[PDB]
């Protein structure tokens, strides 16, 4: 059926060879001077012009300056641009012409001059009434009435077109014999591009009359080139018999468009309709082209500014962001506080917000596995895009919901993890002004789709699919997302700082203690020594230190365990702590043998401190493990030059007590 | 003070009530109820003359009736209209009514009018809106709308009148034909169109004054009035001209004006005035052309400021995104742009106690009392209004925009004005009062303002807010990135601690007891086969009391890497205890272990001594052998090392 639609590009509009009835034309050759081209019914208009014209041959021997006002020629001879319609009035005929390559194009209509101020009292009317819309509908609908009052037809509609060129109505205004036609769509087809290009040409068409014979033009004098002329500039040129065709099935007899421009772009067209003939005059042409053009800025300026009240809103709900951030509320707490508004905001049906593992969710959203693998497929699909997102996510991104999934829209803005804007899909039910039919009409160009033959209202329904996401939504989305993370930042700076804090904190404790034993590691037992050395050098202090070393602690691993054993030594420590006096540093010095540095305290009390610690051990509590002795050496500062030799001392002091009996202490 | 109350007294003249028109036209005033006329301009006689052949004289206008006077359509239309003072219009063959309802009455001109036909408005409607159409920048669009306005109306100065926030004016576009001095980008006082007479426009968009120098003719009574308070003719075009106004313009040098409202929805935005050095009458025609193409001019302007900040957005956005190194590193690199993007001379972002500064900017220290000194933001354009003594007495700055900091910076701009005339303290006698005269001369006088800047667009606080959040993200970056290395850092040194000696660099006793359970797990559950290597140093308090712990430690150490040359990557070597250390052998039967062992053994007996002790160590093996825990391989492996050392040291035994 494509190849039908498309094959509506043959029919060239543009050179009919031929005018509709409601005028007359002539077509001039620029440096012949002659006529070369005029139209069937020529003579019955000219005739005013000229007494002389019975029949159309008389005007073979007729020259222009017999049938053209001076202004008007004088207006061609001095035109440089081309297609710049030139309109001059007599007492009882109204002409048109312009100049095209080497052609000049003349249009006559029967003109009677009348006088009112009836089109002025229209256009303040027209002027003061737009100037006070300030909605898009309050416009359209003021139009409609506008142009129906100013035009007399009995239907007129605001018709806009889809990106892809279909339609719909979207003002109406209906009287009695007409059936309503708003929400109405209709198909590209209905208007090919050729046709759309021609309201860029002339921003108004008319058709007076549906069944009226249109009048071929005939050959007057033998032109140089022979191609036939563009008439597209003009109000005649004749209508394609599909469109008539078409108009019939509408049940319309006349009808009359004009183009609405957005700068150059065609943004729709307002139609008229009429159940029976209607010729309207230059002058309320004028009027219903002007009146369009002003309402069209007027709409143009409507949406500029929704533009950026929408901006302002937006700014507004990201100032609601921060009241909350100041308070020191969670980026979660957020999320849910706001996550209703964000819905208005984005006209959408659902929010995800993933930071990490934990996900929030409001509304209607896919479940957090499906969610998942939406983020996976976002990452994996590897897009650099500022955001993500889709209107139908089924044909974006198959295979990723699961099977029969309702969401169709998608908005995923990425941060350094992702914000999720879920669309349902609305199953809008869009009624045609009749069903698609596959109908071939051969033409003198081929073979084309026909026009439809019933207009009455007929469904039908586009699922999978979501609202479009408006440019400003995206950036909305963005910085509310944004927002968000300067939020999960400052929350994890402190969180940060805490967990660093408790890493260097859990780092001072290991940097010191012994993991099994928790007293004092080996190398921060040779600092306190070294600097215990120094301080009895310059100040000739007193202190002693006691090296100790567990008996025949093997056979315990060997007969008990290592486990049995391991808890011999917390025990051992246990024990030997509570024995110490507050000013002694207690330490592990190398695998079961343990150091006490004693400052302030001499060789009496020093020995009778290793009584105390030797005799602690023995008595501490089994517990059903078996029986331990320690053997102390003893050694005292005696004007030393380095530690060294004082746990040289110690150290043959504590082997001499191994040989004497593993129990006792010796210095 | 003086001057203040003289040009404050210019709000004293009704100027909606004169009780007389000017003499282009002719007016009558009727009661609704008592249907008959209260009041008749001077010289109505000389235009109802046309309609009766009894009015020879003004007095005549007593005995007549409306319905003998007026088109029967005005009458329809009159009896009709509900809406007050909205005006119909109803022509004949000589004559222009133009009436409408104010309360309870009928107010209506009369002008002098002859039908012309001819296409000249249509042809001048199509070119105008055509040419407004292909605009598309704020200055073609006044310009042109300069040109069509004085194309129509062939007035020989038609100028574009801009008001400010305060109500005074700047010409900001200008058509001359003739020999007038232009008065292109001149600044005009408020008190030239006081509020009353801008009011005006709100009620009609055009003022007309054919002719300064036409006796205006009052209003007579005619019929006793039932209010007899003065009648509203604010919606007509025949309301008579203050003289203060008239010798305005005499002293313009202008002999006739048009003005015409721009209004923005309810706002008037400025006003289109036309000048001539002769009188000059418009037609309703004409008219109704101006003010139809400056509406729709008006229309196309607004359309093409949304668009600017449609598109200003954009650019903004392209920016942010740009930004998207350090948070200084970016303010360096991108602060040229947004001095374009903001209209601003200078930068400065202030990150904890250090400051980059872009642009002309006040010291580090100014900076400090400023941010100290200090809404999502705050801005002023004259800041020695604003905030006296908070910078040096002779600084240049006069604007600010503090987003919490970063700081936009607007150096004062000397703007020159030049007015169109002195000012001048001139009292005028007037029915209500003493008032300010009109000044004589309008020659050119310059001022010069100092302390402000451009006052900051809405649009530019909210990109400000933006581009400020967008660095905040960096610099939270950043930070995030040092403090999870510095986490990094403290979590790996915590590894190293729980793992690994001190001293040496090996693996700590607890993690050698970890491997041996997982090892002897390993082989009971799939029948592996490994053993352990488990030495010990020799006579080593001999070298610590000959030597020292230093030397001792830097043994431990140097034995400790040579081991570990020996050991293939399976293996695990650890300190024991002291001086002893372990080995694990995976996958190692017991003559390959006492073969490593023997590697071992001669790894710590060739090694460097660097004027150090010749060391050797002696070496227990055990090898897997189905036991429950490894304390028992430990166990014989310890014996072993203790059968090596008494049977000669430096020796392996299994
Ligand atoms: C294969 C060719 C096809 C075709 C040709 C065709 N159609 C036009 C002109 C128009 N069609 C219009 C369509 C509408 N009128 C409405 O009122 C609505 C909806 C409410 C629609 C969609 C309109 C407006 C025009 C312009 C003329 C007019 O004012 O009616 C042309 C151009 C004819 C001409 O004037 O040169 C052509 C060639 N139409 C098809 O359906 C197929 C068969
Ligand atoms: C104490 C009262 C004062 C006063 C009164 C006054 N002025 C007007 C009318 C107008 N003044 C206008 C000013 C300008 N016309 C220009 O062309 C320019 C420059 C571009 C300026 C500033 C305009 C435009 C009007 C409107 C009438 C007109 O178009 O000429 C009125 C109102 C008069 C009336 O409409 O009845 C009044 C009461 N002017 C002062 O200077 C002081 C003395
Ligand atoms: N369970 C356990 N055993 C340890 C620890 N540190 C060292 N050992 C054991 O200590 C033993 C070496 O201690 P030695 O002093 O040489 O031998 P001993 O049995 O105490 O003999 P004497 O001191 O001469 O009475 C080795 O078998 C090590 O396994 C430890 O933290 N836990
Ligand atoms: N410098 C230093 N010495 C240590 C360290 N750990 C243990 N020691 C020394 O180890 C020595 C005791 O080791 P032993 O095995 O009992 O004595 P030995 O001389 O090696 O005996 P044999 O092995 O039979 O030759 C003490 O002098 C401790 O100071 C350490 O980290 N650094
Ligand atoms: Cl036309
Ligand atoms: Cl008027
Ligand atoms: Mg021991
Ligand atoms: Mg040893």
């Amino acid at each position: 059926i494509s190849k039908l639609i498309a094959a509506c590009d043959q029919e060239p509009i543009h050179i009919p060879n031929a005018i509709q009835p409601f005028g007359a034309m002539l077509i001039v050759e620029k440096d012949t001077q002659q006529i070369v081209y005029a139209s069937a019914n020529s003579a019955e208009y000219f005739s005013v012009a000229d007494n002389t014209i019975h029949e159309l041959s008389d005007i073979k021997q007729a020259n222009i300056n017999s049938l053209l006002p001076e202004h008007l020629i004088s207006g061609l001879a001095s035109a440089i641009r081309e297609n710049e319609p030139i309109w001059v009035e007599t007492d009882r005929l109204s002409f048109l012409g312009w100049r095209h390559e080497n052609y000049y194009i003349i249009e006559v209509e029967r003109y009677h001059v009348q006088t009112s101020n009836w089109f002025e009292i229209q256009f303040q009317r027209a002027f003061q009434k737009l100037r006070n819309c300030k909605t898009h509908n309050d416009l359209i609908n003021t139009l409609t009435r506008l142009i129906q009052e100013i035009s007399g037809y009995d239907r007129v509609m605001i018709y806009q077109f889809d990106p892809e060129w279909n339609g719909r109505v979207i003002a109406e205004s209906v009287r009695q014999l007409f059936t309503s036609m708003l929400n109405h769509h209709f198909p590209a087809s209905d208007i090919p591009a050729q046709a759309r290009a021609m309201y860029s040409i002339n921003p108004i068409r008319i058709i007076p009359d549906v069944n009226a014979e249109p009048q071929p033009l005939h050959m007057i004098h033998k032109p140089q080139n022979t191609e036939a002329v563009n008439l597209s500039s003009g109000v005649l040129r004749a209508v394609s018999p599909l469109h008539m065709q078409y108009l019939r099935n509408f049940g319309v007899s006349a009808s009359t468009s004009i183009g609405i421009f957005n700068e150059d772009e065609l943004w729709g067209i307002v139609a008229c309709h009429h159940t029976k003939p209607r010729a309207i005059g230059r002058r309320i042409r004028r009027l219903l082209v002007r009146t369009v053009e002003f309402a069209a800025e007027r709409l143009w300026l409507i949406h500029s500014r929704n533009v950026e009240r929408y901006m302002v809103t937006v700014q507004a709900a990201r100032e609601q962001l921060s009241t909350t951030a100041d308070d020191k509320h969670s980026s979660h707490e957020i999320v849910i506080e706001h996550a209703a508004d964000w819905c208005k905001l984005f006209r959408c049906d659902g929010i995800g917000y993933l930071r990490g593992e934990e996900l929030t969710t409001y509304g209607e959203t896919p479940d957090q596995t499906t969610i998942n693998k939406l983020v996976e497929w976002l990452e994996e699909n590897g897009k650099k895009s500022l955001f993500w997102h889709s209107h139908m996510l089924k044909e974006d991104a198959p295979g990723l919901l699961p099977d029969g999934s309702r969401f169709a829209g998608l908005l995923a803005i990425p941060l350094k993890s992702y914000l999720l804007l879920f669309r349902v899909a609305q199953n809008e039910v869009r009624t045609w002004a009749g069903k698609p039919e596959k109908l071939s009409v051969e033409t003198s160009t081929g073979t084309m789709l026909g026009p439809r033959k019933s207009f009455e209202a007929w469904q039908d329904e586009v699922s999978g699919k979501s609202q479009p996401w408006r440019t400003a939504q995206l950036y909305a989305a963005r910085d509310i997302a944004r927002d968000l993370l300067i939020v999960a930042d400052s929350m994890q700076l402190n969180l940060l700082n805490d967990q660093l804090a408790d890493a260097n904190e859990n780092l001072e404790k290991l940097a010191s203690f012994d993991d099994l034993t928790g007293i004092f590691n080996r190398r921060r037992m040779e600092d306190r020594l070294e600097s215990e050395v120094k301080e009895a050098q310059r100040y000739k202090k007193q202190f002693g230190i006691l090296l100790f070393d567990l008996d025949k602690f093997k056979s315990v691993n060997d007969t008990y365990g290592h486990n049995i054993g391991d808890q011999i030594l917390q025990n051992t420590c246990a024990a030997v702590s509570e024995t110490l006096r507050d000013t002694d540093k207690f330490g592990r010095w190398g695998g079961e043998e343990f150091l006490i540095i004693a400052p302030q305290t001499g060789m009496p009390e020093l020995m009778q401190l290793g009584e105390r610690v030797r005799a602690a051990v023995e008595k501490m509590q089994h517990k059903d493990l078996p029986a331990v002795t320690i053997s102390i050496g003893v050694a005292e500062f005696q004007n030393d030059t380095r530690w060294d030799h004082m746990i040289d001392r110690a150290d043959k002091a504590m082997y001499r007590a191994k040989e004497n009996g593993r129990n006792q202490v010796c210095s």
